[PDB]
């Protein structure tokens, strides 16, 4: 059977799988107060994509479609199409289009448009509120607030490129809520075909997160964004499709400088990592450190404490 | 270690010269102009060239602190690295890794966080890479923004690119004209080499995207020589090249049939046997497959 491996890229050489930004650091913390059920960055170790996960970071939280103005406001409805501008199919057994945001928050970026007939183009600052009742990507539409009430044309290809997140109100860092899934069909129905929630089950363990800081674009947002797998690990597993020989892949995080192991962790075959630690901890690592697969173990493997 | 290329399809991959997905494959003549992109440059045995780095999401991004130019809407950014540490202008690269490698006006959002209270802000901004103030190899670039007062000094600031603009139709950007990374103060140095077919009957094969347009009538075509995922693959694998040319077959797995073959040169670009401009027609599941190392005298079947 094809030997299983993880990439040798360093943490800072990799990308967040939940927003199109680089990874910054490794983080572990308690998750008892949350349901940890992200839909992006979800892949089994033998390369089966889950949730809304697709293969490149540059498509995450992007939207494409045609737009129509909401009444006489500055808001626009986007009728979604696929990444390559073909019709979107709501009957596919996924929660929402691949790459759809998987948290409740207000994402700011630019909404851009081209007029096919003459090549004229335009761009406006725009925000999509994923907690809005008008955030219905599974049904095929989302709503943007923009800085125009007149410049976008109907029936023309329009793209949203995400940049960061915003916040409103006296309760600082109250949004985004990275561990709260949107209602992908709004009030019309419940979420479907979700990748499952993940949680540590073994005493003394926590999830290990790959952490980034989302750019902030207004107010006082919570800019923390944790993913379960780097995007490059998703791509690696998808391509290698190495069969899992047990429930858990034991990984060692190694310093090339000394050859020494810094810590070890459990990569569960369903695609998330646990470590033996309790409480919030920004891991202290050398920048050239990397993960190495060492052996196939089970869910009850007792790790060396972090 | 056996050489391989990724099995990802074209639309599963990213452009190595701007943070957007690949869309299609294109071949055409390029004798009449210089093809010398600096992003998406990597040898098959994993040596990064030009300004190439490993993530698609970092391309044409800028980070640093900003200062207003006079009381105008323009801001100078003093560049730092991806993780906010020093950029060393004496490093023998053309410019910071990920710097734009075309002359054009790139529009995006300039964002900032005030460390002390976590307040944040974002403004539409454009960087003109043909401007005399585009001097990333000196450690600074200039942005035109929609504000003349909201950005603070001494605060972490990021430019996220979105697309390109034009003034005047489709005369800019110029995707095959490198900017002057040091402006008027000096010539470009340490460039990845210009590429050209050397075998009669061959043309470059380009991995093509359409940059979003943000104003005016821009030329939105953007061609790279290698997908970003291939750069990262070669970097990681570091498989030795057994000759100067790797023969690839582009395969339809729905049928096992080869659609065309091509040459992947060790120094990191692809040629096909074709004369003229051509938009390739490929199945959605098609991918490239390394088959053998060939000598210098291999004739490709017509694409
Ligand atoms: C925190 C600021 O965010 C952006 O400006 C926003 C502007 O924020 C105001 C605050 O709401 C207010 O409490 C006080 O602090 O003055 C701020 C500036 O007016 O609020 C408007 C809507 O009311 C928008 O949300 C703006 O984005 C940013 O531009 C500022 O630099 C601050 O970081
Ligand atoms: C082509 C337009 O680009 C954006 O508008 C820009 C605006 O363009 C104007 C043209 O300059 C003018 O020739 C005429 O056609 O009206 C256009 C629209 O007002 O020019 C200003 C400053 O010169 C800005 O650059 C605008 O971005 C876009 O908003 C439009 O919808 C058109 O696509």
């Amino acid at each position: 059977s094809k030997p299983f491996t993880v990439p040798i890229l360093t943490v800072e050489e990799m990308s967040n799988s939940r927003f199109p930004i680089p990874l910054e650091k490794l983080y572990t913390g308690p998750s008892s107060a949350f349901v940890v059920q992200p839909q992006n960055g979800r892949c089994t170790t033998d390369g089966v994509l889950l949730g809304t996960t697709q293969l490149s970071a540059v498509n995450i939280c992007n939207f494409r479609g045609d737009v129509t103005r909401v009444g006489i406001s500055h808001d626009y409805t986007m009728n979604l199409v696929s990444q390559n501008w073909n019709n979107y199919d709501p009957t596919e057994e996924i929660p929402a289009p691949l790459g759809t945001p998987d948290f409740v928050g207000k994402i700011q970026g630019l909404l851009t448009q081209t007029t096919r007939a003459d090549g004229s183009t335009r761009a406006h600052k725009a925000t999509v509120s994923t907690g809005s009742v008008h955030f219905t990507p599974k049904l095929g539409s989302v709503q943007f607030t923009t800085d125009t009430n007149n410049d976008f044309q109907t029936g023309q290809n329009t793209k949203f490129t995400p940049v960061g997140v915003i916040q409103d109100g006296d309760h600082h860092q109250n949004e985004p809520q990275q561990w709260v899934l949107p209602n992908y069909s709004g009030t019309s129905g419940h979420n479907v075909h979700l990748a499952p929630a993940v949680a540590p089950t073994f005493p003394g363990e926590q999830l290990l997160f790959f952490r980034s800081t989302m750019p902030g674009c207004s107010g006082y947002p919570n800019m923390n964004l944790d993913c379960l797998l780097p995007q490059e690990w998703v791509s690696h597993f998808y391509q290698e499709a190495a069969p899992a020989q047990s429930d858990v892949a034991l990984l060692r995080f190694v310093n090339p400088d000394t050859g020494r192991v810094l810590f070890e962790c459990k990569l569960h075959k369903s695609g998330y990592i646990t470590v033996a630690h309790t409480g919030p901890y920004d891991l202290v690592i050398p920048p050239n450190g990397y993960f190495r697969f060492d052996s196939w173990v089970n869910q009850f493997y007792t790790l060396a404490p972090m």
